């Protein structure tokens, strides 16, 4: 077959169905590949799969499920700066660890006051002067409160708490896995973590929520990772403030062409006031747009234009690039300076996903294919997208599990055991490609039910 | 209008789309009306809505959905007679309140030995001679079990149960409901019945599960009702012990054509052997053919022979009767001997069946509109029938809320606060219809999504 | 329901889709129902079903099955005289008993010559002055010839005959069963019917053949039952002589008018030059129509106008009636002089059979129904038809069977237990029929595959 170099030196405007990969010596199991890659600079991922910020895509919901299956999602614009930052919060708040913030009551309160915590908040149980400075007087929860009826809204705590001198607790300075012993040990769900003088909490929920969930992406504080997309106006930069209040690790220029003064500012403007906040920069397509945004320090590049599902933009705008060239010719010079690329854009099923990680990509976000899941959002000013639709496509509990199946038999059946070592066969030569002629693409096609 | 009298004395072939119910005078909100109706003689539904037992439709999780939701579920023929009674066993064993045969074990087995117990029959809480005599030594539960792991194969149940000691427990005798408040007000979730000599269980899902759903159409002894369709050969015999001995509580004779010596037969069988089983004659569609049943003792009526959705009997048979007509001339008749009807086949949409229920059926048996659901199985010998096809249309549990909400509607903005007054009024000429012709029929029609 | 009388008294134009039957008493099995109908005044048949004589249904291998499986075959006009003839002589060939005038020959012939009679007529068995006169010298069979090869247009038949001393043979006016009888217990294929001076043949083939068609239509002497249709105009009495020479069993006069004089004309004549031939009336759909053929001696009338799947002569003509209407009205009228109807057009599926069946037609004529099929022919002068296609539809042996079955289901589930007390009821109102509309229809109805 041909090279990557040979293949992208016709000079042809080639996409991913306009070649192929030829396969190799399998020696391992389906199981065995590996899928680790790098989402960012100083974040890494099991998951190189990503969901892309649109208004029908990708909020807190969407968040929670790709962060556990080992992924990440990144919040959208169409909202209030308070909508985002509340969506960002619901993400972090899922699962937790150390509860350092519970809703926290006061003896006088209600046990109606409890139902409506439980509505507004989620959780019904709360630990009872009502903030971090209590000493415990004692916990309430659904087996304290479920059968109470018509004298919820009239009974104070007094009658139903549980004291404290019952209580299993534990002193402020053990670690996370020694509370985590006593509480498997204790036969209970939540041991507060009290200091010396008696004045965090940890539940049982984020424990059987690790088990259940063996590749869920999460910080060194044991919560989801997150990432929110901020703008580049001036505007933009109070919405920032307000979402990294709520801890998002992430952030992604959101810009239909990034290379401009604009964003260098923005980037600028973010790796001057929050040093540690991780930017990812603007859609580039090309290796001279991308210096830019590299020598102004950003951690990542996005990739792609023109080349969405729901995108029009080179019918209005004459300007874009083919997406697998595009890919390829990016991140063979981001690679330089070890700065992942995200393929987003043109990718329809998981043969295209296995393609733009072979391309050089280290990661991919995806729009369309991920939309009309049930974890999906709802149920002049030139125009550059259609406002079109998608039949429904199940839970993504249901669906990335295909997608991480088929890209682990496509490492397989290529001869990669991991997608590291794939990634260094194609820089070396020793992975192989065929351009696609029309009648041959015609040929590799087509009741359909993949699971 | 037309009073139904005058309306079928046309002798024309009046389907449901042939006609329409001109409105009344509201009196009340949309959640005021009740829709309590008849499954059988001797049982009584929240929810008139039932499931047809067909190879695509009804299994255990079906029927498990349909019984939460007030209705009921019919199990099918294609699968083996323990098949079919496992089916039933789950559906029966899902909320049980006195949990009478654990699934027991004793002090000598192992943690590997309940993991196993917790993979084949889904529970992970189970109480440890091993048999429904031994005095309580422990008990095990995820909590117990969870944290162990490279050692749950050769630890015996000594290192983790908890000593009966240190359990709480009542005694034999008590209520339900007593059994019920000494579960809630302990703390704890499993609360052992035991005899006065040391030797059921209740556990706290059931109580959070009569929570959860409020309409839930649960038996006696607070399991859900399970029905069963039986054949009329000789062969059924033996699938109707191997079922029966799993507690069905009604069963639906399936056959096309109800009418014979052969089901008179198997209905004499039942009704001599089992004589407490309810018994639900095969398809009528005449007030002639339904007399023989109900001489026979049957207690209910399906009704409908080639209007089904997937059926060409007509096509292939040359008989039948239109819809309407039948379930209405056959329902004026039964309804003479407290026979409730079922309108099986021809119900496309909510609107078709509020014309069912309007029409004097007691019930109405749902195929092709239930199917397609997150709930439904799967992801010479002349035919009947077509191997269709439907659209994806999501969880019974958001779907039936919508045909509540539609019936109620419907019954409020025709005048009716009850489906026994609804009927009432039919009956009496307090409700009229009107014929539509074709043009009326598309003039009453049209991206839609009622949720 | 509505009797006979009641449906067709409406004055509407009832089709066959235009009303249903409905069910009642079933009382016997699926298979126990009889078939048994007229085919014309003196031929009674097996199987009701006919094949319409047109030039892409019915030719000698079409009529060869139909006759097979208990019904008859029509032979068509779009061919010469001499080829009809041959035909027809093809059909009666075909299973023959007494094989009176064989191939025969005499031994100054070659196994050359044995060979061009065996691809010309067929046979390679034939016995050997090479006339119905002589003393038999031997016989040649596949077992004599097969091997032979470069040498058969060298050899006579001295070489390879069976001389007679070692035949077994029979004398002359022993009954057909007693020669079956002989051939049975004498272990060999052919018996030679010889008289007492040594001067006809039965087949073992003949008997394999009728047990593997326990219904074909035999005539008294073992030979299929064919018919043929001649036309009217003056040409068509050399036809009809050429033809009855073959022995054509029953005529079909052919014109889409059947009321003429012209007609009337043909059948004077044939029921006065052979009045031992059986003929069948032009196509009425009026018992006005049907007198005149009637007072000609006709002994059957085919029945139906401008209802062809390939016609349009309402369309072309403005003249004709609805088919089901034409099929009662007739029939009532014809039954009152024992004379067959035969419903011809309008049959689609095998519904459209059963409700022609019960509406009075003695038996019915299928054309595009049984067209496309491995057995069917093939791979100003204003028109009547089109010169459609229809889409391939396997073998009449699979077939046919497939409407046996249906027909016999219909009766069945219809209460009927033979095809006279059907008709009985129908004409005695045990019957009952009600119209459809047009959402009805819509109703009854929906990958589709029989068998
Ligand atoms: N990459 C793709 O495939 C693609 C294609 C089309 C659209 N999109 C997405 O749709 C959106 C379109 O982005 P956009 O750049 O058009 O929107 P934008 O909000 O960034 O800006 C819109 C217009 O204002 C300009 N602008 C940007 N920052 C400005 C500032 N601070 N002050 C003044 N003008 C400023 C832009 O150059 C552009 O002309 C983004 O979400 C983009 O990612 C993506
Ligand atoms: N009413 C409708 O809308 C409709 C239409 C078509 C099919 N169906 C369903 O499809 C199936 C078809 O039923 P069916 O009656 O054809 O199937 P079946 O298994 O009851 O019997 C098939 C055939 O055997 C006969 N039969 C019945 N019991 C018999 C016995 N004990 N011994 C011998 N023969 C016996 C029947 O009369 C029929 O001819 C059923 O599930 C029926 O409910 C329903
Ligand atoms: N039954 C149906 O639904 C239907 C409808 C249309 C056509 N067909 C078939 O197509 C063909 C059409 O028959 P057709 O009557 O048009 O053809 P035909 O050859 O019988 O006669 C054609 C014309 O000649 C006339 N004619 C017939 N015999 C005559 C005679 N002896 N002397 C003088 N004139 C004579 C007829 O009246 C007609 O005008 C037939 O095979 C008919 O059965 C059937
Ligand atoms: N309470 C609690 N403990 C956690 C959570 N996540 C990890 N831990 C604890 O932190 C330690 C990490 O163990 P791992 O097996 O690596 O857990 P993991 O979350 O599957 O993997 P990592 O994210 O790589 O740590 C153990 O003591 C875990 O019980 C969490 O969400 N809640
Ligand atoms: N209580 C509490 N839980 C929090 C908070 N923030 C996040 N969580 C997470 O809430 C998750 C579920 O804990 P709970 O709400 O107690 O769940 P549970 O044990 O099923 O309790 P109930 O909701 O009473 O049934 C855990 O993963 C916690 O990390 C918080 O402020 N308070
Ligand atoms: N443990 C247990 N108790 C139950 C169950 N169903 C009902 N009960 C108890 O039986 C009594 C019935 O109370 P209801 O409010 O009528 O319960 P429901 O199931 O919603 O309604 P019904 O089915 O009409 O009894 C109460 O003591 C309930 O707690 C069940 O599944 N499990
Ligand atoms: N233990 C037990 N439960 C049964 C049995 N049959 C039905 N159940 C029902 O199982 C349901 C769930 O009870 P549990 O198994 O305790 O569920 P849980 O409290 O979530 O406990 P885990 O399954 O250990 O997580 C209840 O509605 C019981 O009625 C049985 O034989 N044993
Ligand atoms: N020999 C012969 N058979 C005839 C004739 N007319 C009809 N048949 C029929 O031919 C059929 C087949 O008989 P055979 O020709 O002997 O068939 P076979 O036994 O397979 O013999 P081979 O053709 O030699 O293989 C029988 O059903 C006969 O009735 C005729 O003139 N001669
Ligand atoms: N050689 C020969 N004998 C036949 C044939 N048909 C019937 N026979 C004989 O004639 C007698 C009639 O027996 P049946 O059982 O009535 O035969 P069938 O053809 O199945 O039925 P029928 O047509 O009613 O005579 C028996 O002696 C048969 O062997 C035939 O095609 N060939
Ligand atoms: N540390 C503790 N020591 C003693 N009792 C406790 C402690 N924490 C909570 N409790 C009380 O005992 C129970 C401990 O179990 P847990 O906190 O998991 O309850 P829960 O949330 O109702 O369980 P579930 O949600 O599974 O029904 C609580 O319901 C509660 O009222
Ligand atoms: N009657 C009892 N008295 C004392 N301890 C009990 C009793 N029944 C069970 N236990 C032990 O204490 C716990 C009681 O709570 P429960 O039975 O609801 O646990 P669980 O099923 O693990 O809860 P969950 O499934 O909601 O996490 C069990 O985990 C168990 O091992
Ligand atoms: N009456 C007879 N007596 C003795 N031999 C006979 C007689 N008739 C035919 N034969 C010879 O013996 C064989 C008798 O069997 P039969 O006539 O069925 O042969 P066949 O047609 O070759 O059989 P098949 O076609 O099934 O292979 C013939 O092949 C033949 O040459
Ligand atoms: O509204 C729009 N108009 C044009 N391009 C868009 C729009 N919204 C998102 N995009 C881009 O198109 C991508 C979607 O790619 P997809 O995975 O093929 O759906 C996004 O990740 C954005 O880069
Ligand atoms: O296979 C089949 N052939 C013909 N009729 C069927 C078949 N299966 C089920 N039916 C009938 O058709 C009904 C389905 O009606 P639906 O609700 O309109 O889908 C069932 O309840 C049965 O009465
Ligand atoms: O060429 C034609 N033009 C008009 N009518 C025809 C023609 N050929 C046959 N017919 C009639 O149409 C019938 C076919 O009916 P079918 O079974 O519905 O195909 C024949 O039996 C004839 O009566």
């Amino acid at each position: 077959g041909l090279t990557a170099q040979q293949l992208f030196a016709s000079a042809d405007g080639l996409t991913y169905n306009d070649f192929l990969i030829l396969p190799g010596f399998i020696d391992f199991i389906a199981d065995e590949v590996d899928l680790t890659s790098a989402l960012t600079r100083k974040i890494t991922l099991k998951t190189p799969l990503i969901s892309s910020p649109m208004d029908t895509v990708t909020e807190a919901d969407m968040a929670i499920a790709m962060a556990l299956m080992g992924g990440i999602g990144f919040i959208h614009h169409n909202c209030t700066p308070e909508f985002q930052a509340n969506e960002v919060r619901k993400v972090k708040k899922f699962e937790q660890g150390f509860i350092t913030d519970p809703v926290v009551l006061s003896p006088s309160h209600t046990v109606g006051d409890v139902l409506e915590a439980k509505m507004r908040h989620g959780f019904s149980g709360i630990p009872i002067t009502g903030t971090m400075g209590s000493k415990l007087v004692g916990i309430v929860t659904s087996r304290d409160i479920d059968f109470l009826a018509e004298k919820d809204h009239t009974t104070l705590l007094s009658e139903v708490m549980t004291p404290r001198i019952e209580l299993v607790v534990a002193p402020a300075g053990v670690t996370l896995k020694e509370a985590n012993e006593i509480l498997q040990r204790s036969k209970k769900g939540k041991l507060p973590i009290v200091n010396d003088c008696d004045e965090a909490i940890i539940a049982r929920t984020d424990l059987k929520k690790n088990r259940d969930y063996p590749l869920a992406s999460k910080d060194s504080q044991k919560q989801l990772l997150c990432g929110a997309a901020v703008g580049t106006r001036e505007d933009d930069k109070y919405r920032l403030d307000l979402l990294t209040q709520a801890g998002v690790d992430v952030i992604v220029l959101d810009s239909s062409q990034g290379n401009s003064v604009y964003q260098i500012a923005m980037v600028h403007y973010i790796k001057q006031k929050y040093p540690h906040l991780q930017v990812i920069g603007g859609n580039v397509v090309t290796a001279a747009q991308a210096k830019n945004l590299i020598d102004a320090g950003v951690d990542g590049l996005r990739v792609g234009m023109g080349c969405g599902s729901i995108c029009i933009t080179q019918e209005v705008m004459a300007c874009g690039r083919p997406q697998g060239t595009a890919v390829y010719k990016v991140a063979e010079y981001a690679r330089r300076f070890g700065v992942p690329i995200i393929a987003d854009g043109g990718i329809q099923t998981v043969g295209h996903v296995v393609k733009a990680l072979a391309l050089g990509a280290s990661t991919v976000m995806m729009g369309s294919l991920l939309a009309a899941t049930t974890e999906a959002p709802g149920e002049v000013k030139i125009a550059q997208g259609v406002s079109g639709s998608i039949q429904d496509k199940g839970s993504i509990q249901k669906f990335v599990p295909y997608l991480i199946a088929g890209i682990q038999h496509g490492c397989q059946d290529i001869g990669a055991r991991s997608l590291d070592v794939l990634r260094s066969m194609m820089y070396s030569g020793e992975l192989k490609f065929e351009k696609r002629t029309m009648s041959a693409q015609i040929e590799g096609g087509v009741t359909f039910l993949p699971f």
